């Protein structure tokens, strides 16, 4: 039985609604090709309680989807599976606008209407994309995108894959951006601190084999994100150092890589034991950028 | 696993999408402790506007509400029945018809088309119906509403009624007749007698001899039933509503069955009372083997006390 229990009414119809999409989805067969036409469309669904259902979900609501047979194609070539994506966003109510799945798998993005619109311009390019280089990315990779109606106020969100691990803690963010900028005094304040590029050069050894990997990958996703003139992302990375989090079961540093898709292990000639985890995010707003970013984190490896 | 909801129009599709919807939304529900007095009120409504997507047999638009669904959860329970298979019945298959007389694909629930005033008195009789349905534990005569429902399709509105059938789901109908007992002349036309299976009326079951034989202890509990259901009936001011009489001849079961399997190479007379619910097989010496069924149908200078007393006594007689 879902209850559809969480914190704000906005959250219960995500939940309601991821939940209605995907089963109304294992009705609709997969098709052998996406079309055109799977770009341009959505569902929409507006519900009318009246007396009933009132516990956990609003009376009067919308729930939006866009181009709902386009994502389940990209979540597919994640090696996502529907009901798995399903069971994170309704088994529990999602926490803490950024909001993760109770199960830390994936991240609830907020966004704008022009966002959805760039999403829009972009995404018959980027699905392209991610057959051509079959899932292998440090793009976002975008699970669903939905407009919620409550009250009147709609609100527009995009699912993506969580960067870190749904397990191994984080210890020190990193926004690399490629100009100075650092973290504040007011930002350093809390628990977990956001640093900028300025702040890394201030204060990763994955091997030799690794990195003739990884810059393989970033490479060619930041060339397609020039062409889209897509400029101002950033390289999110995040380090797990082992020892820490020592001080039935899993165990220290050990993660699935198929579920934490961008763990990186240390080195064995290496300082300390520990995990890192790194894609690019924030794309939804060229070439200078793209030589002067992609240079800043190949000089971010050895 | 995948429901096309593929059916012959696109207002059955809306319906099964529906059903489906619904019973599915109401898996998230617990099962209350007692229905409240709002829970009669009650409605759930649905609209969908799809874009270039699931296209295939739904319309892109449609709009579907269901009435008081808590109450009607309540009375399937009551009238034993799973939500889960009333489900699969509306949707594994499309329903057929005889809109909108249509029957599950599988014959256990029938659905009619009704008009809003029907809707209203279903209103007006729910709470009534439902403790009725409490104090007589589910047994009957009377329509067991399983469902209530608006559609709406290219702007139009079509209201439905999901009831259990009168007849078996299994066995098959060689004759039926529709009785109110009146004082007017109640034949089937001249166009009803030529067709497939005629529906008959006072005057041809009276003019034809044909009693129905069932034997004492079934008889009572019938008779009693038809009191009861009656009076509720007269006291809901209530009229014109009918004994739906079907004759199932275990012999023309054996036969026509018989020439199934030998045509195709190129029990017998009994019925699980718990599904086939209105029953009864005819008395241990009597002539043919013969199953009947029997229910009141159409609840929605004569009174209703006065026709529910002639009623009685015409339907207390068809029967020895
Ligand atoms: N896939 C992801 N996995 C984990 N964390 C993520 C992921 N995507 C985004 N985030 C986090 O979400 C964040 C959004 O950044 P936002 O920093 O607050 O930038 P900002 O410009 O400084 N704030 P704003 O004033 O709203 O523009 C960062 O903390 C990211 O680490
Ligand atoms: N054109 C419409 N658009 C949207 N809703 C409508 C429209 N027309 C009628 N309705 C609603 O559909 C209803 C269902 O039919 P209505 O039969 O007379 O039920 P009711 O008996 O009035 N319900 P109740 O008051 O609980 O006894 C109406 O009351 C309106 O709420
Ligand atoms: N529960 C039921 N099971 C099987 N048949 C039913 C049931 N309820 C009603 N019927 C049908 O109802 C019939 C006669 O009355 P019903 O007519 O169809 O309403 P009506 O269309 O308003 N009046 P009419 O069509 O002229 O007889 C029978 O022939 C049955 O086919």
């Amino acid at each position: 039985v879902k209850l559809f229990r969480a914190s704000e009414p906005i959250l219960s119809v995500l939940m309601w609604g991821v939940n209605h999409t995907i089963n109304e989805l294992s009705n609709v067969p997969v098709p052998v090709m996406l079309m055109p036409d799977d770009f341009k469309a959505y569902s929409k669904i507006k519900v009318d309680n009246h007396l009933f259902n009132k516990e956990n979900l609003p009376s009067r609501f919308k729930f939006k989807e866009y181009c709902p047979m386009v994502f389940r194609n990209l979540r597919e070539r994640f090696g996502i599976d529907d009901q798995d994506y399903q069971n994170s966003v309704t088994r529990s109510a999602p926490i803490n606008r950024f909001l993760t799945t109770y199960d830390r798998r994936f991240v609830i993005k907020t966004v704008s209407s022009e966002d959805v619109a760039e999403m829009h311009n972009i995404l018959k390019k980027y699905h392209q994309f991610i057959v051509e280089c079959h899932g292998n990315t440090l793009l976002p990779q975008f699970l669903g995108m939905y407009r919620l109606t409550v009250d009147g106020v709609e609100t527009y969100m995009v699912v993506t894959r969580n960067v870190f691990s749904h397990r191994l803690t984080v210890h020190r963010k990193y926004d690399l951006k490629g100009v100075a900028r650092e973290a504040s005094d007011k930002e350093k304040a809390k628990d977990l601190p956001t640093f900028k590029d300025n702040d890394f050069l201030n204060e990763l050894h994955v091997g030799e084999e690794s990195k003739k990997n990884f810059l393989e990958k970033l490479k060619r996703d930041v060339e397609f994100l020039a062409q889209l003139k897509i400029m101002d992302y950033s390289l999110l990375v995040g380090i797990h150092d082992v020892d820490r989090a020592e001080q039935r079961f899993f165990g220290p540093g050990e993660f699935d890589p198929s579920v934490d898709v961008y763990a990186m292990k240390s080195h064995e000639s290496s300082p300390k034991k520990e995990v890192y985890f790194m894609a690019i995010i924030d794309i939804l707003t060229p070439e200078q950028y793209s030589k002067r970013f992609n240079e800043f984190m190949s000089n971010i490896l050895t």
